[PDB]
DNA sequence: TGGGGGCTT
DNA sequence: AAAGCCCCCC
């Protein structure tokens, strides 16, 4: 934690770790990560304490801090890094897409990736429509399952802004994936979109090839209506 | 299947 | 802030 802010945060988090909570938190993530055992309320308070002391670092340092936290072993530091990224949301723009790509493909799991994609990337592509073709096809073809999940979920919260043709194209490109988290992402985005346009999702699921898992996930809340 | 402490609003 | 939702999990 070269940067003083990251050092303080690490010291403060470590001083407040809870071994009894570490185990179940770690199991939730299929043991891919060590945990300190600090849940979100306390994790955010501990971040608040440090901000109260140091003040939020200048925007020129924000990528440095986030990377340094990403390199720390315990998962809470990546969670804290995302809390921090949210506080800098107004300074995050299209020039940061490569930075966000690195975050997605490093220490990858659903918890970090879902926290990056629908909000930060979703907003970026809304403001910069021309960049969709520069990133989405590349992510789909990358064979990195987390970039693939990113391509599927960037429109997750769009509601009526959903580009249906694009969504169905992206899903079509990944419908044969044998990856659990891709099949789940397809199910999720379809299920979420069905809150807005259930008819189109129902017809899509009935008439197109998807894993049974994705079909089950997609229709779990609307099947009682058909 | 379909619903649940941890999270959100 | 009482109450709904659930990425995920099983």
């Amino acid at each position: 934690p070269m940067h003083p802010f990251v050092k303080a945060l690490q010291e403060h988090f470590t001083a407040h770790q809870n071994p009894e909570k570490a185990e179940p938190m770690a199991r939730y993530m299929k043991n891919h990560f060590l945990f300190l055992g600090i849940q979100t309320p306390e994790r955010r308070q501990l971040l608040k304490d440090i901000i109260q002391i140091h003040t939020l670092p200048d925007q020129k340092d924000f990528q440095i801090i986030i990377r340094e936290l990403w390199d720390l072993p315990e998962r809470e530091f990546q969670a804290a890094a995302l809390d921090i990224m949210q506080k800098y949301k107004k300074h995050i723009n299209e020039t940061h897409i490569p930075f966000l790509e690195e975050l997605i493909v490093t220490k990858s799991w659903w918890d970090s990736v879902d926290s990056i994609v629908p909000t930060f990337l979703g907003d970026i592509f809304l403001k910069h429509p021309e960049l969709i073709s520069a990133y989405i096809p590349k992510w789909i073809a990358s064979d990195n399952i987390w970039l693939q999940r990113a391509a599927i979920l960037f429109q997750l919260k769009y509601k009526q802004k959903m580009d249906e043709e694009l969504l169905f194209w992206i899903i079509g490109q990944l419908h044969s994936s044998k990856e659990f988290f891709i099949q789940k992402a397809i199910g999720w985005v379809l299920r979420e979109y069905a809150k807005t346009n259930p008819d189109v999702v129902w017809e899509y699921v009935q008439n197109n090839e998807l894993a049974p898992l994705s079909k089950r996930e997609a229709i779990k809340h609307i099947k009682q209506n058909y």
